[PDB]
């Protein structure tokens, strides 16, 4: 629990890259390192701010951003910079879109789960991140390490619906929150994009019962988790723990995550039936690596 301090004078700002919950985060330069920082765009978000501060000078785990320092001259916090940007643009973003594999995808989130049940694990309270969603998921060593980012604090299509009610809620909605971005990697698609309007449609589907369609060819052991953790009911979630050790197992069969993303993509979106969607990531190689261990 202690903060490195930087003075903000030697830090040179650049263009904005990003604005979370609250601030701004802009790329920028320190002691000739390539840096990101978010500064309060008001004075009245100086409160916020400095809890954050509190929360990030205590965590430290691989899959979490990595706060160099931090400042009060104006008050702000000095990051790593993901050149990679946000899991939100390489899965979305603008073109050219990198391709991907199934191992990529499941590697994500099992990265993702471990960053959160770090969070959960916390003592003496856990941190729930309360806004999983890949504009908050940054990656950096090529595509290949994912860092979670903005946490303690356009959400509906990622949100527990107990959390939307105003209703209490628990740890249990970051684990709704990894099952949508589960589908939304194997997918490449953006979550309830097809319903659309304001938010409160998302909110009134999801609550009525509404999930992401299902996947044509997906492994069952893979579906059974997603959609665990989509359950209405939180205690019918698994806990974070769980989806760590459950993902880590199934990577035996996801062999290649290590390579960095550097092959262009120009794939179209070819809509399913209404009912099932194809996936994006291919599993023929999950599919016989599996019987090689079982039948
Ligand atoms: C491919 C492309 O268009 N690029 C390269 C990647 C660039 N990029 C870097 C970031 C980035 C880098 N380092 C960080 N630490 C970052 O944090 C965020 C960010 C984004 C949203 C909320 C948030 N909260 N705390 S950090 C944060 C973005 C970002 C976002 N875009 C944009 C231009």
């Amino acid at each position: 629990g202690s903060l490195h301090m930087i003075d903000y004078k030697e830090i040179e700002v650049e263009e904005v890259v990003g604005r979370g919950a609250f601030g701004v985060v802009c790329k920028a330069k320190w002691r000739a390192k390539d840096v990101a920082i978010k500064q309060i765009e008001s004075e009245s978000e100086r409160k916020a701010f400095i809890v954050e501060l509190r929360q990030l000078s205590r965590v430290n785990h691989p899959n979490i951003v990595k706060l160099y320092g931090a400042c009060l001259n104006p008050v702000c916090l000095v990051m790593e910079y993901a050149e990679g940007g946000s899991l939100y643009n390489v899965l979305h973003g603008a073109e050219p879109l990198p391709y991907y594999t199934a191992a990529h995808a499941m590697s994500w989130c099992l990265q993702c789960s471990q960053g959160v049940a770090y969070l959960h694990s916390m003592q003496p309270k856990a941190l729930i991140h309360r806004d999983l969603k890949p504009p908050n998921l940054l990656l950096v060593a090529g595509g290949t390490v994912l860092k979670i980012c903005d946490f303690g604090t356009g959400s509906a299509a990622w949100m527990a619906p107990e959390v939307f009610e105003g209703s209490n809620y628990s740890e249990k909605c970051d684990v709704f929150s990894w099952g949508i971005i589960l589908w939304e990697v194997i997918t490449r698609r953006k979550p309830f994009d097809e319903i659309g309007g304001p938010a409160f449609r998302i909110m009134w589907a999801v609550h009525n019962g509404t999930r992401p369609p299902l996947i044509k060819n997906l492994p069952k052991p893979i579906e059974s988790l997603m959609t665990r953790c989509w359950s209405k009911d939180p205690s019918q979630r698994p806990s974070m723990e769980e989806i760590v050790k459950i993902m880590t197992h199934l990577m035996r069969y996801f062999p290649g995550a290590d390579e960095p993303l550097q092959y262009p993509c120009q794939h179209s979106l070819p809509p399913g039936e209404d009912g099932r969607v194809e996936p994006y990531v291919d599993f023929a190689e999950f599919y016989r690596l599996w019987s090689v261990d079982h039948g």
